[PDB]
């Protein structure tokens, strides 16, 4: 029969690895096998180092199962509206497909965030009376929103951007209106040629721009990523729906596609293995079939025997695509060989996304210190009817966004309450990765080969959570000596995304790129090689989706490359919803 | 004979040649191999892309040896006083040996920089006036220089910190007063395990960190680099003495170190080459032998066959390692081998610093505008004495300083007047990058292939420009419609440094090393891998040396190298000047 091989057990690698059993492309007598270089725990507790899978993790406080946890990777997702054809459709089929639709709750966010801006306070309702500090006349008596809003609508005009179909070809084909006015950018500028912090920048000024990306929501990106993408993705007509959690951690998903992948299998005759603590070492080409070579946890950067197979999927992001390919790139290769990723075209095709670093700080109390009646500015997290909200806390601090969780348990254990710290950007991040060592130790592992987040959320050293709390008595007191007054962390640990094989918290499609064109063709590398002979090897994930930063991207890349490449009936229904942009 | 091979013919590299050649180190019958992967113009025009070397790149407008000209790399050193025994005493003393003393010229800066902060015009003067629009009582009303005086004197008390010996002992020993007040880092602590930005953000918090990191300019340096040696470079014991430049450019000192040591070389009996489109592609140590291969710049990932040599100097920077050490990280060694950049120890150490990203951009103008009657906010450059100060100005924009260079021409009867735009740091190498293309062109080249700096200056993208005058206009006359009064450039060109090869401006000693250590050991790297048999193969540059970010710390760690391992004598009197730091 046919052996199927799947290179990444995160979110894309099991998907695949689910939709080939599920879907019936496999049959009995065909083999799927799932290759993992960290070892999750898909098998209940001991079975791992942390709970699947990648960038998604649920960490559980005591790594005991029944407490409070803090999504100490993606912790949220937007409910498929299939009457508005709107939301993570694949997510939420998925979800109902692995029974844990019953599962699935609010994820409330306070119409009222706490902004902590350049030593004022300032709840968001608040602007019209209490302008934030920035010299940006009009925009500081407005949320961020509405500046946002203004710069999405001076770049697409009048351009329809409402639908997933629409905002696909503004990035091909959006150009600023007729009417655009800078000295920097000419009227009718292709917009995916513009960087959208550069464009931003010429249009709101430094301070419309540094209020934005100080006092935006998450869903805000301000990165100079694609300035077409950016519009439709930052504007009115934006992407939206409610959003939801998985009751228990975003991890059970991973624990259950895995779990309901083998007794499906079973059921179908189909051989489903999953071998961890194992890493694609080296991959390339003999014309149709795929050369490739693994390596061990322990000694990652030395390859075993060559092996073959016909159908290689590559489920990583590019930062671990980059390691794979460096294993090549300086090779003596065999004759008659493609070193594939190593190939111009898809070396280019690689960079049509930039990295956003990322790190989470994850620290459990046993009191909602931050509900005290003497907290001077309490985040306004309380709803009449249904429950109370996890913020967020809005700052221009390197801790620049608080979430707080509380109590998330079923209550059966001890009571902890959770709170999310996030650092991200390439301006914070050699800030953070310094709190990462203990203040009477020396570094003792290269940077480049800290694989901290494959392993599980680290030990938070004293010196960083020192430095959380005096932000966060800066946010809730300011006063940085009210830290003595908030309770000591029971457990406190981080996740650094920066670190290999992660190498970005997110990616986000980059400036002088036809989006639609790298979406489709990266996803089968021989396509960018002329007179290369096709090979079904394929590169999937959430990177070079059209849901960045979403599980759903990771999904529906999976999903394209399944109806595409394999024929498969797709379980989506994509008359308004394309997995990923056609051109 | 003896065969000395050296590898980047940047500073480092050529000040090797040229005092093994003049020391008399290398003897009629020897042979000094010099490979470089660029093609630099050491024999005058039609003989490279680029005048010499590595990261210092003097640029004449119009390729015009005549016409005016700005630095497009570094640009100034500090002159020896021998009587204090302060400044760049090999720097200086190579000038001299080299028959250039006549061509220093003093490279004076203004002692009333105009800030653009916050929107806010203010020169700097006038801050008791108009205090800086940061939220840091006192500080606002001061220079920047002030609290980063007084945040030094906080990190180390009573410390002795004057002489250079003294500050290379603080970075291994210092430790914070037992006066400290922190919530974060207790009395006493290891300073060189504090970030600097992390401490710096602890005592004066995020306005009065964002103030010196705005408002500092001139050679400040707010990154979170090791915290024991930023403060003793940063503070009231910096080191100083005075700023001069090479009239005609820096780059004639390189010229000069090559056609010199090959003169030298032939009379000696020298066998002196100079390997130039020709890159180091992969080392390896068998017991002393040093095995490598060379890769051709048209195929730079591809080795040829092995060769060997006993005597073997790495003169190039970290990314340029990380290059080299790729190439074998991954393969299968020859049996009775030591792979020795890819070494725990030595990885561990080469992580020992930190990377400032910069771009430059370089604009000649056919008159110098910013002296024109009707501007608002004229630079203050005027010095009753003498020609004209550099300044610069100094703003919280992506465009961090500007140096107003103007007509240093030689004799053309049509000069320009040049201006220096500098980019800087992790918050904004995203920002200016996409810039790099035009806005009517897809990217073509992937950004780690795209050598930009080791061909020379890259033609200014008509959007770059714009960005720039507008950046300029805002400046200087404090309205963003005011760029059409800026004469457009009669030629705008950038350098990247980010960039492959260098994928630095700037090196900085990292947190949670021992400094003194690294400096020391990292130069022979068989000493840093138990077990392993001495080999004479170094690391030498600005980036492991006690004067990072100066041609100094190149010559610093070369001559360290011949003194230490090949008995030289030193050309320099080390009384009070210790070549790199002893422990
Ligand atoms: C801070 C943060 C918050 C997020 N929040 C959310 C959110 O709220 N909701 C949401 O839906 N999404 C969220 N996400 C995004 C979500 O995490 C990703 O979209 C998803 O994890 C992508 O899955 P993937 O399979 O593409 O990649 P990954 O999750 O990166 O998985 C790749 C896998 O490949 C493995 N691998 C790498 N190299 C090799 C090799 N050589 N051999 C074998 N295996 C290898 C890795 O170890 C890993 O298991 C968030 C992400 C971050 C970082
Ligand atoms: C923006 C900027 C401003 C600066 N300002 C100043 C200043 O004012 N004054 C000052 O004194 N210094 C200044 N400097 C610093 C100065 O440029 C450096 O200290 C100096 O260039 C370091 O010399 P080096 O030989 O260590 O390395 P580099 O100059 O980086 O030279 C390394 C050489 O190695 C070559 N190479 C790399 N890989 C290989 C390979 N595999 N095989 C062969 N060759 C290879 C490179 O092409 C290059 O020629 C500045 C630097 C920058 C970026």
């Amino acid at each position: 029969g046919t052996t199927y091989t799947i290179f990444g057990a995160g979110p894309a690698g099991l998907y695949t690895a689910w939709r080939l059993v599920t879907g019936g492309k496999a049959v009995a007598g065909d083999t799927i096998q799932l290759y993992e270089w960290g070892d999750y725990a898909f098998d209940g507790p001991g079975s791992g180092t942390r709970l699947p899978a990648g960038r998604i993790v649920t960490h559980f406080c005591n790594d005991d199962p029944k407490q409070s946890y803090i999504e100490a990777g993606g912790m949220r997702f937007i409910e498929w509206d299939g009457t508005k054809s709107q939301g993570h459709q694949l997510v939420t089929l998925t979800i109902q497909a692995l029974g844990l639709s019953g599962k699935v709750i609010d994820f409330n966010t306070t119409d009222n965030p706490l902004l902590f801006l350049r030593e004022e306070h300032i709840y968001q309702n608040d602007l019209a009376t209490h302008p934030a500090p920035y010299n940006t006349p009009g925009n500081n008596e407005q949320p961020a929103a509405t500046l946002f809003s203004n710069i999405s609508a001076l770049i697409t005009g009048d351009a329809p951007v409402s639908t997933r179909t629409q905002q696909c070809a503004f990035y091909g084909s959006g150009r600023l209106p007729s009417t655009f006015n800078s000295f920097v950018y000419p009227p009718g500028s292709i917009a995916g040629n513009i960087g959208y912090w550069n464009v931003f920048y010429d249009q709101a000024g430094n301070e419309g721009y540094e209020y934005a990306a100080d006092a935006g929501g998450y869903t805000s990106n301000v990165i100079n990523w694609n300035a077409a993408n950016a519009a439709v993705y930052n504007g009115e007509f934006a992407p939206g729906g409610a959003f939801k959690t998985v009751n228990g951690g975003y991890s059970q998903v991973f624990v259950q596609l895995y779990q309901q992948t083998l007794a499906a299998a079973q059921e179908a005759g189909v051989a489903f293995t999953l071998t961890q603590r194992t890493r694609l070492h080296s991959v390339w080409l003999e014309d149709d079939v795929v050369n490739y070579r693994l390596a061990s946890a322990e000694n990652p950067f030395k390859g075993g025997a060559v092996q073959t197979t016909q159908n290689a999927f590559l489920a990583m992001p590019p930062a671990s695509l980059d390691l794979v390919a460096e294993a090549t790139r300086y090779a003596d290769m065999p004759e008659g060989t493609l070193d594939i990723l190593n190939a111009e075209g898809v070396q280019l095709y690689m960079d049509g996304v930039i990295r956003q670093p990322s790190m989470r700080v994850m620290l459990f109390f046993d009191r909602p210190w931050w509900t005290d009646a003497d907290v001077p500015y309490p985040p306004d997290l309380t709803s009449d009817g249904a429950p109370n909200t996890f913020g967020p806390t809005i700052t221009d601090l390197p801790l620049r966004q608080v979430y707080y969780f509380g109590n998330n348990s079923d209550g059966t254990a001890n009571p902890v309450y959770g709170v999310l710290a996030s650092y991200d950007d390439m301006q914070y991040v050699q800030f953070w990765q310094e709190l990462e060592i203990d203040v009477g130790e020396r570094r003792k592992v290269p940077i480049d080969q800290d694989y901290q987040v494959l392993f599980g959320p680290r030990k938070a050293t004293d010196t960083m959570i020192r430095m959380v709390l005096l932000e966060l008595a800066k946010v809730h007191w300011g006063d940085p000596n009210a830290a003595h007054q908030i309770p000591w962390p029971v457990e406190a640990i981080f996740n650094d995304f920066s670190l290999n094989p992660f190498g970005a918290g997110y990616h986000a499609w980059a400036a002088h790129y036809d989006i639609c064109d790298v979406m489709q063709r990266i996803r089968q590398p021989t396509g960018l090689v002329p007179g290369a002979t096709a090979a079904n090897l394929f590169i999937i994930g959430e990177a070079y989706s059209n849901d960045q930063a979403w599980v759903e991207g990771a999904f529906c890349t999976a999903e394209s490359v399944l109806v595409d490449y394999y024929g498969m009936t797709t379980i989506a229904d994509t008359t308004n919803y394309p997995l990923i942009c056609a051109c």
